[PDB]
C-alpha cells in the first residue's frame, strides 16, 4: 500500500477514526422486494393545477433525481479512497463545523446503491445524476490512480442502467483532495498545478465512463464551492498572497481555467473516437433577484449586481462574451486574475448545456448605505454585491410579505419561488444560450423541523415539499408549452435524506426518509415520491 496515503489518513484521524458502516457488502436486490404500499388515492388526487391537464414533456426528457457522492456514499476510507477536505473538516471541527456529523457513512449508497436504484425504478424515474468522488480515483489528486475506485464506478453506471436509469455525471461536487490542499493550496494554487491535476483526473474519468455517461457536468455550483474556500479548512493553507477574500476569486480563476481545459479534453476524446459522444457543461445555481421596488434604479442595480456575482462570473465566461462581467471586473480589481486570451481561448464556448440548481428566486434590495458606498468598502458587510444581503430583505417585499413559504430556517436561503420560474429560464436561455439547452439540475426542499418528528407517519406525509416539487414540475412543464425554453430535464435534489454538508444529516432534503436510527439505514418513501412519480406518469411521453 501507499505510506503517504496512510499518512494522510493518520493525520485525518488523529482525534477520532473514521467509523465503518454496519453494511460494507454490496447489497443485492431480490426479485420478490417488497415495496411498501401506496399512499391513499385521494393524497394526490385532483393535486395538479388544470393548466397542465394532458401536456407532456419533450421525448426523452431526463427525469430523475440527483445525489453527491460525498454527500450518500459513505465508505469514506473503503478501497483505497484518499481523504477529502471534508473528511478533514468533520474529524477535527464536527462540532464547530460540521454540527456533530461526518460523512463517513451518509447514506450508504456506496454499497446500497442496486437497492436505491430498484426504488427509484419503482417510482419510474428515468435519470440518475450522480458525482465521483475524486479521491477514490486519485486519493492523492494527483500521481498513481485507484482501479478500485474506477471499477465502483463502473458498476454503478451499469447497475443503474439496467434499473432504466441514464446516468449523468459530475465530475467534481466540493471534495477537494486533502492532499492537494496541503501540497500547494488545491483551488488557490498561484501557479497552475491545480489545473493540470484537475485535467488528469477529468480525462481519466472521461476515458473510463464516457461511453456510457454522454451528460456530463464539470463543476458542480462553482460559485457556491469557492465562497467555501474563504473558510477551514482551505484558510490553514492558503499560499502566500491569498487571504480569505482573494481566495474565492483565486479560485474562481482556477476552476474556469480547470473546466475549459477539461472539456477540450473532452472533445478530444470524443473527435478522435476515444468515447461516444454527449455533451458537457458545468452546474450553475442562484437567480436573477427581482427588485424590492419595480422601477428603482437602485434595486435593478443591485439585482443585476447579484446576477454577476453568483451567475455571471462563471457563465458570462463560458457561454457569453468570454470575459467576467464588467460590475464583477469594476469591484474585485487584481484580486481575481484576468482571462488571458489563451484562456478564453478554452473557456469561450465550453458548454454544451446549461443547467440551473434552480431552488428559489430572491428579492434585492439596493444597500441602505447606498450601492456607491458600499461597492467602495471591502469591509461593508453586503460588498461586493451591496444588496443588503440578510434575510429580512432576501426573501421579503417591501409590504413585509415573504416573495413565499419558507423552508426549515437552518436553510432559509431556500424559498418556494414557483411563480418566477418561467422568468428565470427565459432570462438564462436568453444570456446564456447553449446548442443542448438547459436541465433544471437541482430542485428541492427541506421540509421544517422534519428531524424532529419521532413517528414515521408524521415524516411521510410531507405536504411542503409534495407542494414544493409539484409547483416547479408544473411550472417546468409550462416553460416548455408555454415559452419555448429547450428543457432537457429536472433532477430533484434528492431521492434520498443525506448529509448536508455543515448541517450534517440533520437537514432532511429527501423525497425517501432513510432511517438513521437503524443498522441498515432503510429508506421510505415519502409522499413527495409519490407525487414525484405521478407527475412523471401524468407528463411523460412513453
Ligand atoms: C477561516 O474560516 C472560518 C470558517 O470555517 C472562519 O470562521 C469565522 O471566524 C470568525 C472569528 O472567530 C467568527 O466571527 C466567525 O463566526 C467564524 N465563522 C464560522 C463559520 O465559524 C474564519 O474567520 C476564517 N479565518 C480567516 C478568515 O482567517
Ligand atoms: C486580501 O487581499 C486583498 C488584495 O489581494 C486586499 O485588498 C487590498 O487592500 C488594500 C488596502 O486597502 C488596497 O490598497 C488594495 O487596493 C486592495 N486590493 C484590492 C481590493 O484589489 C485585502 O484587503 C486583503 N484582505 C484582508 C482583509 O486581508
Ligand atoms: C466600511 O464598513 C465597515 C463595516 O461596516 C465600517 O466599519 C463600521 O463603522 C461604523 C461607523 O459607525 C461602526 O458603527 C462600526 O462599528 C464599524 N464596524 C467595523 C467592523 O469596523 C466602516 O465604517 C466602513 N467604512 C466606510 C464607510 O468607509
Ligand atoms: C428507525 O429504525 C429504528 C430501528 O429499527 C426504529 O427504532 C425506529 O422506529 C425507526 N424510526 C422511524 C421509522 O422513524
Ligand atoms: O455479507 C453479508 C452482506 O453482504 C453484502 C450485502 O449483500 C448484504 O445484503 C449482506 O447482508
Ligand atoms: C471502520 O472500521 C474498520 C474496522 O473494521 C476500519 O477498517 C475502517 O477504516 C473504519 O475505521
Ligand atoms: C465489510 O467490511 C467490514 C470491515 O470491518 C467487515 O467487518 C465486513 O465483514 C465486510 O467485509
Amino acid at each position: 500500500g501507499t505510506a503517504e496515503l496512510d499518512a494522510l489518513w493518520n493525520l485525518v484521524e488523529a482525534q477520532y477514526p473514521v467509523q465503518t458502516a454496519a453494511v460494507t457488502t454490496l447489497v443485492t436486490v431480490p426479485d420478490d422486494y417488497k415495496f411498501e404500499a401506496d399512499p391513499p388515492s385521494y393524497a394526490l388526487a385532483g393535486y395538479e393545477t388544470s393548466e397542465i391537464a394532458g401536456l407532456k414533456f419533450p421525448k426523452g426528457f431526463k427525469f430523475g433525481v440527483a445525489g453527491a457522492a460525498i454527500q450518500v456514499e459513505g465508505a469514506a476510507k473503503a478501497e483505497g479512497r484518499g481523504p477529502s477536505t471534508w473528511d478533514y473538516l468533520c474529524h477535527h471541527y464536527a462540532s464547530t463545523q460540521c454540527n456533530n456529523y461526518d460523512p463517513d457513512i451518509t447514506t450508504n449508497h456506496y454499497y446500497l446503491y442496486p437497492l436505491d436504484f430498484a426504488r427509484l425504478q419503482h417510482l419510474g424515474i428515468n435519470t440518475y445524476s450522480f458525482s465521483i468522488s475524486w479521491t477514490r480515483i486519485y486519493p492523492l489528486g494527483a500521481g498513481y490512480v485507484n482501479e478500485a475506485g474506477l471499477a465502483h464506478y463502473d458498476a454503478v453506471i451499469h447497475s443503474a442502467k439496467k434499473y432504466g436509469l441514464e446516468p449523468v455525471g459530475t465530475v467534481f461536487h466540493w471534495d477537494t483532495p486533502l492532499s492537494l490542499m496541503l501540497k500547494y493550496g488545491a483551488w488557490q494554487d498561484t501557479g497552475d498545478q491545480i489545473v493540470k491535476d484537475f485535467v488528469t483526473y477529468a480525462t481519466t474519468v472521461f476515458k473510463r465512463y464516457g461511453n456510457e455517461v454522454k451528460t456530463w457536468f464539470t463543476f458542480n455550483e462553482p460559485r457556491v464551492f469557492c465562497s467555501q474556500n474563504s473558510g477551514l479548512p482551505y484558510n490553514l493553507t492558503y499560499p502566500e498572497g491569498i487571504n480569505s477574500t482573494s481566495a474565492v476569486f483565486r479560485c474562481t480563476y482556477n476552476v474556469l481555467k480547470a473546466h475549459g481545459h477539461a472539456v477540450k479534453v473532452y472533445r478530444d476524446l470524443v473527435a478522435s473516437g476515444t468515447i461516444a459522444a454527449g455533451e458537457i457543461g458545468f452546474k450553475s445555481d442562484d437567480n436573477y433577484p427581482i427588485p424590492a421596488r419595480p422601477g428603482n434604479a437602485d434595486d435593478e442595480e443591485s439585482a443585476k449586481r447579484h446576477e454577476a456575482f453568483r451567475i455571471g462570473i462563471f457563465a458570462q465566461p463560458v457561454y457569453g462574451n468570454g470575459d467576467y462581467p464588467d460590475v464583477v471586473k469594476e469591484t474585485v480589481g487584481d484580486m481575481l486574475p484576468a482571462l488571458t486570451d489563451e484562456d478564453k481561448g478554452y473557456i469561450k464556448g465550453s458548454g454544451d448545456i446549461f443547467a440551473i440548481d434552480g431552488y428559489r428566486t430572491d428579492i434585492s434590495h439596493a444597500a441602505l448605505n447606498g450601492i456607491a458606498n458600499c461597492i467602495r468598502n471591502q469591509s461593508d458587510p453586503n460588498w461586493p454585491v451591496c444588496e443588503e444581503g440578510s434575510d429580512p430583505f432576501a426573501h421579503v417585499y417591501p409590504s413585509g410579505f415573504a416573495i413565499g413559504q419558507s423552508a426549515d430556517p437552518l436553510s432559509s436561503w431556500l424559498v418556494n419561488s414557483a411563480p418566477f420560474i418561467r422568468d428565470q429560464l427565459k432570462f438564462l436561455t436568453q444570456t446564456y444560450p447553449a446548442k443542448g439547452g438547459i436541465y433544471f439540475s437541482e430542485f428541492g426542499w427541506a421540509e421544517d423541523a422534519e428531524y424532529d418528528r419521532q413517528l414515521l407517519y408524521q415524516i411521510t406525509w410531507d405536504g411542503l415539499r409534495t407542494q414544493y416539487l409539484t409547483d416547479y414540475l408544473s411550472q417546468l412543464l409550462l416553460a416548455v408549452h408555454k415559452d419555448g425554453i429547450n428543457l432537457r430535464g429536472a433532477l430533484t435534489w434528492s431521492f434520498v435524506d443525506n448529509w448536508e454538508w455543515g448541517l450534517g444529516m440533520q437537514q432532511k432534503f429527501g423525497f425517501q426518509f432513510v432511517n438513521q436510527s437503524d443498522p441498515d439505514l432503510t429508506r421510505t418513501f415519502k409522499l413527495s415520491a409519490h407525487a414525484y412519480a405521478q407527475f412523471g406518469r401524468n407528463h411523460l411521453h412513453h
